[PDB]
């Protein structure tokens, strides 16, 4: 009988902000390297040998992405992967230079996109919706 | 040599971040048998019935081909139904069931309660910000 207005549905607005991301990554930044997988790449840049389970933690990935991941960069030849001496049932990751190389790529184009995806807000109002977005993606934690 | 950036500034990675916590909340408070495109077009049908696909689909922001692809899963699921408009002769008409409607009913007040949970973190005042904001930045995709 009634029907709900969309514009106060964060699932809702949540859709269309992650298709206009995937719209303006594919366009901007990568065709090749996705966006899950820059993030991973990012991490080992930050981090060098860290293990795959804190990789996932640190980017917001559950562990079967993360493979799947680890995977696809190591078959490209951007991630090294390697077996924790002290406990041998744990693995290690590592940036080769190619990775190094499209990380460094990148982030050049990335930055692009951000000025495109954060050019309708205010300086101020940029870091409020920085706040607002890691609060409510939280939510289910 | 390598320097890496912080990705809490990336919107880009807090959308894919908000919109993983949308699909867990969905699946565990609302439905794993309906997905949430599938019913923002039941609510679309709800407010305004006789739009066609491409409308609908500029309403809800779903493209040309995924539009295409909910209404035609609705359609197989009997929650949906097409019809030629008087009109228009050729151009055709989408018209809820009586079991779409229970459908959009039922989740309603599933959906009520998830937004509840997935807005909790943030004050009254706060989530008015919110949903300004989102929509500006969603609207950055030309």
């Amino acid at each position: 009988m009634a029907a709900v207005d969309l514009a106060t549905h964060p699932g809702h607005l949540a859709r269309r902000l992650q298709q206009a991301h995937y719209l303006l990554w594919n366009t901007m930044v990568s065709e090749e390297t996705t966006s899950p997988q820059y993030a991973v790449l990012n991490a080992l840049v930050a981090e060098p040998g860290l293990d795959q389970r804190t990789v996932g933690e640190r980017v917001g990935l559950d562990r079967s992405t993360i493979a799947e991941v680890v995977s696809r960069l190591g078959r490209r030849g951007l991630l090294d992967k390697v077996r924790d001496p002290q406990d041998g049932r744990r693995s290690l990751l590592r940036l080769t230079d190619e990775g190094l190389r499209v990380h460094r790529r990148l982030g050049v184009r990335i930055a692009r996109m951000n000025q495109v995806f954060l050019a309708p807000l205010a300086a101020d109002e940029q870091a409020v919706f920085f706040d607002l977005i890691r609060r409510v993606a939280d939510a289910a934690e």
